[PDB]
């Protein structure tokens, strides 16, 4: 069902998606026998910095992204960093772990210097989106779609972003039909999550209200 053009777009995206730290690289670090809230916060700051570094690089390689106006490119990166981080956290969180460990993961993140006001919403999101049983390809495409969002603040040429976003949505809709052929609702389910992710922008802003040179550059703190 993917056209040849679509197959190659997907392939370039998965090549670049596959350069991130594996879920266990992240999750082994938090779950190790020796734990403190203090080192775990520093640990999370490091992981957030690497996530942004890897996202920056993902935008260099994302087909068409570097044909955009340079200022718009930076604005898309800054407008999408936090949403991208939470989506990847959902993907990571839903990967199988040894006995007791997903419970342990959640409890440590809950005792890392950040209040329950933020943490509870975020784990409900991870578990809910987890029940959709998205493939790696769906996560990758939905990430690209988040980044190429024409309605971000400060974009000068919104039509230019739209022209790259629409082909990605077309690919995603095919992937949903390929991967869950008996679930006609799937694509609409993922459209929903596009909007739900945006709620995290406010929480994170709040959370920070209560860092590394890259995070200072991209989060603007
Ligand atoms: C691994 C990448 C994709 O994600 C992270 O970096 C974040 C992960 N976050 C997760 O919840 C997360 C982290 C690790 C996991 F293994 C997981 F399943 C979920 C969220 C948050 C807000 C706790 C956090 C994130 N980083 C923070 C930095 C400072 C302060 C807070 C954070």
């Amino acid at each position: 069902e993917l056209t040849p053009d679509q197959q190659t777009l997907l392939h370039f995206i998965m090549d670049s998606y596959n350069k991130q730290r594996m879920p266990q690289e992240i999750t082994n670090k938090i779950l190790k026998e020796e734990f403190s809230a203090e080192e775990n916060f520093l640990i999370l700051t490091e992981m957030a910095t690497n996530h942004v570094q890897v996202l920056v690089e993902f935008t260099k390689k994302l087909p068409g992204f570097q044909t955009l106006d340079h200022e718009d490119q930076i604005a898309l990166l800054k407008g999408s960093a936090v949403e991208a981080m939470f989506l990847r956290s959902a993907e990571i969180f839903n990967k199988k772990l040894p006995s007791g460990h997903s419970d342990l993961l959640e409890e440590r993140i809950r005792n890392s210097g950040i209040s329950d006001e933020y943490i509870t919403p975020m784990f409900s999101f991870y578990k809910s989106i987890g029940e959709l049983k998205m493939t790696q390809e769906e996560y990758a495409l939905l990430t690209a779609i988040v980044i190429l969002s024409p309605d971000r603040q400060y974009i000068k040429d919104r039509e230019a972003v739209e022209k790259l976003q629409e082909p990605l949505l077309d690919v995603l809709q095919k992937l949903c039909k390929i991967h869950q052929p008996e679930n006609p609702q799937h694509f609409a389910c993922l459209l929903g999550r596009l909007t739900e992710l945006r709620t995290f922008n406010h929480h994170h802003a709040e959370m920070l209200m209560s860092f590394t040179p890259l995070l200072c550059e991209i989060w603007d703190v």
